[PDB]
RNA sequence: AAAAAAAAU
């Protein structure tokens, strides 16, 4: 129900000086006056609401607002630094821009002293924090295009396909111990370019020029996908709901004449009669707007400016976006500073009105660089790897338990013309040598090596292979770029036949490298039930003194959402079992969690003959505004699973939410602490003192090495803890769990269970309502291992 | 899909 208080502060690791993009706010102890607004019509966009309020304030300055400067949340909430001479009866006003009836009303008083008190125990008024947020973002909301908690403006920076890059910034008011903090970060997102729809068609369908004939059923579907749901404007604004199958010259709608009789009239004829316009491109289809019979010719419409792209970016579009937005930690820090200078909060008329001051310097924070765990390998010398800067390798090292592979097949879906027999021979030869060094000895040539084309030849090939070659362990599949055969390989391999398969690009077969092959063996060994490595047993937190299961949960959204929950099946912890469910479209709560947890607990017991005394639950993809809902349903669900298992089974539950999607950045104060070209904080720096929750149990942990851009320190918030973790042990625990990810010899940004859950859900996507839950269900033998690696 | 990191009428 209620998150536990922070148990302690923790002292492990060497200290490091840091700066965070949190700027201290000096806030008065005055009272804020909260006014509610009823404005009619009530379905207007927040910007129109803001202009109405804006003109309402000036227009009624003499009798109502005077010199006061009210702030407005865009909807119903207006705040003033001093009370309006209206409290507390009904005041109805009329506002003209085009006429609106605005009534205004004092709801309560926001005590800022009651905010100061919460910042030091007194265990936090969400409404007071919200009031300040409204104050800080009133001015930028008028000047920029607000997107969620961010602001953007047009800069000229194309992504292609009518998409554009707008630069801007995130801004939010956050609580911490003793102080309100202003979180400020640079940002950039995809927007649709403001242009005639005709040109939008060209960029979408790859036309240098529109100049022609009606679109094929192929072109129209692609175009319909892009423009659907977008706003257009007449050269009045409309919402595009569909693209007509027919051209404007033939697309009809019922038109009532003066006789009263309704006749079908073409869009072209109407625009000719009514608007004196002979359609220049009558062969093109129309935009259907409003709801079901308004049709608009493409040539009279423009894509409305200020529309953010929500739909999935192409691989090239995102890359360009990654590129134009990626930059080192020192670079990012300087631009946050510049934004602070340009924002100039201490001269903003509205924060001045509310007597607020914002410190110009980033908050100084002492971080702690946790010691990485030793990594134990096997083979001849049972070598121990020491992670350096979040990275180690397997030179002179062999798998903890390597799988001696004797039977395997190759299925090349790359053309023999490009992936010739000498490539395969060379590829096989190099692969076996590396596997030999890795302690996963591939013995003997492949028992089978063939060519095939199309996703439709996978199963008959796979049935063949299973029946004929006894003890068949692995099928290495070779693919040419992006193609739907990969999805079919996984479906047949994971769900119906239950065979371990390892896909690999054609180019990685033609030109092989020792590092690529080594990484390939990492996935192969674990998919055959092997153990690449384990955490050094004696170098583990006290939680491993009793049987314990680690859970990773995550739900991915697109039609249906996909919930995935993984669970550790040994005490290392190394091997994980996967549970997955299709569920309601865009529902964050894992509906069938109890059943999923039950399955995992059963599997844990069948593998270790132990029942875990502790359940450590890492939950990814949850925002702070949802913390009480997921905790309510999911903690109860986990608890329901244990009770349903056995009446008196009551293991301690630790519920932790992991967040990568936030805007707190940590920068090295000392240049000597900067790592690599990107100049990021080292792997393992932990923060839980100055920018964290005033009362609750939360911390930042950057467990990964920053390769490019600015690192995102993962945030962890303990929603529940029966197990009474200290700060140090938990922080050390999650950090060590980040070293158990099998796909690479690197510490990753989130603990392996959380990461695995993401992979499981992503794999479920390739697996494609009774049917949806069955096309996602996995084969019996496959479930015994980590197929999703 | 070798892999991690990195922006989202």
């Amino acid at each position: 129900f209620k998150p536990p208080p922070r148990p302690d502060f923790g002292t492990s690791g060497r200290t490091i000086k840091l700066q965070a993009n949190f700027f201290e706010m000096d806030i008065p102890k005055i009272d804020i006056y909260h006014y509610e607004l009823d404005i009619k019509p009530e379905k207007c966009p927040r910007r129109v609401n803001r202009e109405i309020v804006e003109h309402m304030v000036q227009h009624f300055k003499t009798q109502i607002f005077g010199d006061r400067k009210p702030v407005f949340d865009g909807r119903k909430n207006l705040y003033t630094a001093m009370p309006l001479p209206i409290g507390r009866d009904k005041v109805e006003l009329e506002v003209t821009l085009r006429i609106f009836k605005v009534s205004i009303k004092w709801v309560s008083c926001v005590s800022l002293q009651a905010l100061h008190d919460a910042l030091s125990g007194r265990l936090v008024p969400f409404e007071t924090i919200q009031a300040l947020d409204v104050v800080m973002r009133h001015l930028p909301s008028m000047r920029y295009t607000p997107v969620g908690r961010s602001f953007f403006t047009a800069s000229s920076n194309p992504l292609g396909g009518g998409r554009e890059v707008w630069f801007g910034f995130h801004q939010s008011v956050r609580p911490s111990l003793w102080k309100m903090m202003l979180n400020i970060d640079v940002s950039a997102t995809a927007f649709y370019k403001a242009q005639p729809v005709i040109e939008f068609v060209c960029e979408v369908l790859d036309f240098k020029s529109i100049e022609q004939k009606p679109l094929t059923d192929s072109q129209r579907v692609k175009f319909t996908k892009e423009i659907k749901g977008l706003k257009v404007e007449i050269t009045r604004k409309y919402r595009v709901c569909n693209v007509t199958r027919r051209p404007a010259s033939h697309q009809t709608f019922p038109l009532q004449q003066e006789s009263g009789q309704t006749v079908e009239c073409t869009v072209a004829q109407y625009f000719k009669d009514r608007h004196k316009l002979v359609l220049r491109y009558p062969h093109l289809p129309c935009l259907q707007v409003g709801q079901e019979h308004t049709y608009l010719p493409l040539e009279v419409c423009n894509i409305v400016a200020g529309q953010r792209c929500i739909k999935k970016l192409t691989d090239n579009q995102t890359s360009t976006m990654i590129r134009a937005t990626a930059r080192s930690a020192p670079d990012r820090q300087e631009e946050i500073s510049k934004l602070m200078r340009s924002a100039d909060f201490n001269t903003d008329p509205y924060v001045r009105e509310f007597g607020i001051m914002v410190k110009d310097e980033m908050t100084d924070v002492t971080g702690r660089v946790l010691q990485p765990p030793s990594i134990l390998y096997g083979g001849r010398n049972k070598a121990i790897a020491t992670p350096v800067q979040g990275v180690w390798d397997m030179r002179n090292k062999q798998f903890h338990t390597g799988i001696e592979i004797k039977v395997w097949a190759i299925a090349c879906f790359a053309p023999q013309r490009q992936c010739t027999e000498v490539h395969l021979k060379s590829f096989t030869e190099q692969l076996r040598k590396i596997s030999r060094d890795a302690g996963m000895p591939i013995q003997g040539q492949p028992c089978f090596c063939k060519y095939a084309q199309g996703a439709d030849s996978v199963e008959p090939m796979f049935r063949h292979l299973k029946n004929t070659y006894a003890g068949l362990q692995l099928v290495v599949v070779i693919l040419p770029g992006k193609t739907p055969v990969y999805a079919e390989v996984k479906r047949v391999g994971d769900t119906v036949l239950g065979m371990a398969t390892q896909c690999v690009q054609m180019k990685n077969v033609q030109r092989t490298t020792p590092q690529t092959l080594s990484n390939l063996c990492l996935k192969i060994n674990v998919k055959l039930g092997g153990v690449n490595n384990i955490l050094l047993p004696q170098g583990r937190p006290p939680v491993f003194q009793q049987p314990v299961i680690f859970l990773g949960a995550d739900v991915t959204h697109p039609k249906p959402s996909i919930a995935a929950v993984v669970g550790s099946m040994d005490a290392h912890p190394n091997r994980y079992c996967a549970t997955v469910r299709v569920q309601q479209h865009r529902q964050e709560i894992i509906q069938d969690l109890a059943a999923m947890v039950r399955e995992l607990l059963i599997q844990f017991y069948k593998s270790t003959r132990f029942k875990p005394t502790r359940i450590i639950f890492y939950r990814d993809g949850v925002s702070e505004g949802q913390f009480q809902q997921v905790l309510h349903h999911e903690l109860l669900a986990i608890r329901e699973a244990c009770i349903k298992l056995e009446k008196d089974y009551q293991p301690g539950i630790t519920f932790i939410v992991v967040q990568k999607r936030h805007h707190t950045r940590l920068f090295c104060t000392d240049k000597n602490e900067r790592v690599g070209k990107s100049g990021n904080i080292p792997a393992g720096t932990t923060v839980d003192t100055k920018i964290t929750h005033p009362t609750e149990f939360d911390f930042y942990l950057c467990s990964h090495a920053g390769i490019q851009g600015t690192s995102r320190p993962s945030h962890y918030h303990v929603l529940w803890d029966d197990n009474r973790f200290s700060s140090d042990e938990l922080q050390i625990l999650t950090y060590q769990l980040c070293h158990t990810y099998v796909r690479c010899t690197r510490s990753v940004s989130i603990p392996a269970p959380a990461y695995y859950a993401h992979l499981v859900a992503f794999r479920a996507r390739y697996h494609l309502h009774q049917a949806l839950a069955k096309a996602v269900q996995v084969h019996q033998d496959t479930l015994r291992t980590m197929y999703f690696a």
